[PDB]
DNA sequence: TGCACAGGATGTATATATCTGACACGTGCCTGGAGACTAGGGAGTAATCCCCTTGGCGGTTAAAACGCGGGGGACAGCGCGTACGTGCGTTTAAGCGGTGCTA
């Protein structure tokens, strides 16, 4: 989805594309490797009312 | 007899003045600004060709890092002996201003 990616497509910059299959690929294999699965936990309001 | 003071003597901190330096005001000349001529170095313009990261990636290696033993280097104490510090008496020549020459 992220619009710098069709961006970087589009270039057709080889590199940039084996770069863009090669996040891909990581994706596929294990997200951790993307983006680690963000440990969820409670807003936190600044201060009470 | 010895004291009080009438009459007189050197002195001097106080006070009035004379003996030296520095800054501002007056002359007057080598100027600083200005006018105009000048051109070629600076700056605006245009390639152009070459060198600098791409970007992380694994498979490696050489250097970096970390751990350990220990032994000897650093270093705080201190016994003591003397050679620099403080204080004379004493001498030199360094300082002061002066007179006459000159290079």
């Amino acid at each position: 989805s992220r619009a710098q990616t069709k961006a970087t497509l589009a270039s057709g910059n080889f590199m940039s594309i084996v770069n863009c299959l090669m996040q891909l690929r990581k994706v596929c294999n294990h997200p951790n490797l993307f983006e680690v699965r963000p440990i969820l936990t409670s807003f936190v309001l600044e201060h009470c009312v």
